[PDB]
């Protein structure tokens, strides 16, 4: 125990011969000693006060004894001191680290396992709350209780206070991401379920953002007056991309478009009367603002709205009737492709019905088979020239031949080709369930649809692991040769012949 105290006290001496570091390699011991020295020098540089220095001197022998005894000492300590350096100014956070040896133990365990978590806890130290209860730290929220949990997390927050409401949503998201990532790392949640949890989480957040925006708008303008005879809001959020496709990762954007079904002559019913439609545009804008603005705990989600009709040049919100017109009369095939993946993530039953029937009608357009196949193949190839890692010796899991986008395009291709003949193909928007549908409806043999499913979930789940390690989305060309061969052969089967 004395020797751990000395490792901290004689830190600057960087004594090579300390027994406590003998288990490590020369280089690793060298790195460990430097890390400790470097940290101690920061204290002198950040000129922290007496209370801080007292807690640190108590806490560091203990902290170093856990970390530095690990085989992975050098990497682990590097992640821990980056975290500490960020919080050495907050006495309370140190005080919490000392008063609770169990929260420290999990901090070290997690940071050793995952630089993603280390970074998050370094960026958002208020998450240290989560480390004080292993029962919740490693059991993430039931997929159907995200809305209830948010509700309960928002109780303390002044409902009149935009900035606190915003900050609270950001806190909630980071807490849930930590729990999700922590359960993955502990094996408490199967990796197969990570995208599922992230997706349920985003939907809860969307629900709460819309709610917050609506209250602000209704307070300024009153309600659009067409909303009689009608329980709900006449506004809809459609999710595209990974959101649509139940494929969210830890640091994903949300691809969203916004619909209304508001008449031209509708007005809001407050004394600050505005046009019904402008009320929704402003609603949409507020929502964007509530997702993207930066508070202490960062931003909530980056929102990408570029897939709306006409892209960046289109209205921020379209009527459902204009969305239908556009899809039938103007949209490119690549837009219809993208639409295979779209689903309503917020809206009332009327507008959901409107979207569903519109999309269903676009899916089941009769399309000339080879013309479509030619279109989808040409588009894939153009994407591949611009997207993903461009190095020959690497395999971009998403972007390269035999990767995820290949599978996605195979599924979108087949729904657009065959939905006219087999309308049940429209029923789900994610790859796993689309492949299932393609088998049930005799487009694809069961062996193939299952082989694409597994290759898909394997590749998608690798990306989750890579995220956890703050590694890029490309791996050695040695990797996943069976998955790629099977996806290439399907590509060749469906898209080239």
């Amino acid at each position: 125990s004395e020797q751990w105290r000395e490792l901290w006290q004689d830190a600057l001496q960087e004594d090579d011969t300390t027994p406590v570091l003998a288990h490590l390699s020369e280089d690793d011991r060298k790195q460990v000693l430097t890390l400790i020295a470097d940290f101690r020098k920061e204290l002198d540089k950040r000129t922290i006060g007496p209370r801080g220095r007292q807690v640190l001197d108590h806490l560091m022998p203990h902290l170093l004894s856990d970390v530095c005894a690990r085989e992975d000492a050098a990497v682990t300590l590097s992640r821990i001191t980056a975290l500490l350096v960020g919080i050495v100014t907050r006495t309370t956070y140190l005080e919490l680290l000392s008063e609770f040896p169990a929260a420290l133990k999990h901090l070290i365990s997690l940071c050793a396992a995952s630089p993603m978590i280390a970074s998050q806890l370094a960026r958002y130290p208020l998450l240290l709350d989560e480390l004080l209860d292993p029962n919740t730290l490693y059991q993430p929220t039931a997929t159907d209780a995200y809305r209830d949990e948010l509700r309960q997390y928002l109780l303390r927050v002044p409902e009149d206070d935009e900035e606190q409401q915003l900050e609270a949503l950001r806190q909630f998201k980071q807490a849930q991401l930590l729990r999700i990532a922590a359960a993955d790392i502990a094996g408490t949640l199967p990796v197969m379920k990570v995208s599922d949890h992230l997706t349920w989480l985003a939907e809860a957040m969307i629900d709460a953002v819309v709610q917050q925006a609506w209250v602000q708008m209704v307070a300024r303008y009153g309600k659009p007056n067409h909303l009689n005879e009608r329980e709900g809001r006449g506004f809809a959020v459609v999710g595209y991309g990974k959101l649509g496709g139940w494929e969210l990762g830890y640091s994903s954007d949300l691809d969203l478009i916004f619909l209304h079904d508001c008449p031209m002559d509708a007005m809001t019913d407050g004394e600050r009367e505005i046009d019904g439609r402008q009320f929704y545009l402003r609603l949409a804008q507020r929502i964007m603002h509530l997702f993207s603005t930066r508070t202490s705990s960062g931003i909530l989600y980056e929102v990408d709205a570029r897939l709306r009709p006409s892209g960046a040049a289109g209205m921020l919100v379209t009527s459902a009737e204009a969305f239908a017109d556009y899809q039938k009369n103007e949209a490119w095939t690549w837009e219809h492709q993208a639409l295979v993946r779209a689903r309503v993530v917020y809206g009332d039953p009327q507008l959901t019905a409107h979207f569903d029937a519109v999309r269903r009608e676009i899916m089941t357009l009769p399309r000339e088979g080879k013309t479509l196949q030619t279109e989808v193949r040409e588009m894939r190839e153009k994407m591949r020239a611009h997207l993903g890692n461009k190095h020959r010796d690497r395999f971009d899991i998403k972007a390269d031949e035999g990767g995820i986008t290949d599978i996605e395009f195979i599924t979108q291709y087949l729904v657009l080709r065959y939905a006219h003949e087999k309308p049940k193909l429209t029923r789900w928007s994610d790859n796993v369930r689309i492949l299932e549908l393609l088998a049930q409806n005799d487009i694809m043999e069961e062996q193939e649809a299952m082989a694409l499913t597994r290759a898909y979930t394997t590749l998608r789940d690798e990306l989750h692991h890579l995220a956890l390690q703050e590694l890029p989305g490309h791996v050695s060309e040695d990797c996943f040769t069976a998955e790629r061969e099977l996806v290439r052969a399907s590509w060749q089967k469906w898209l080239v012949e």
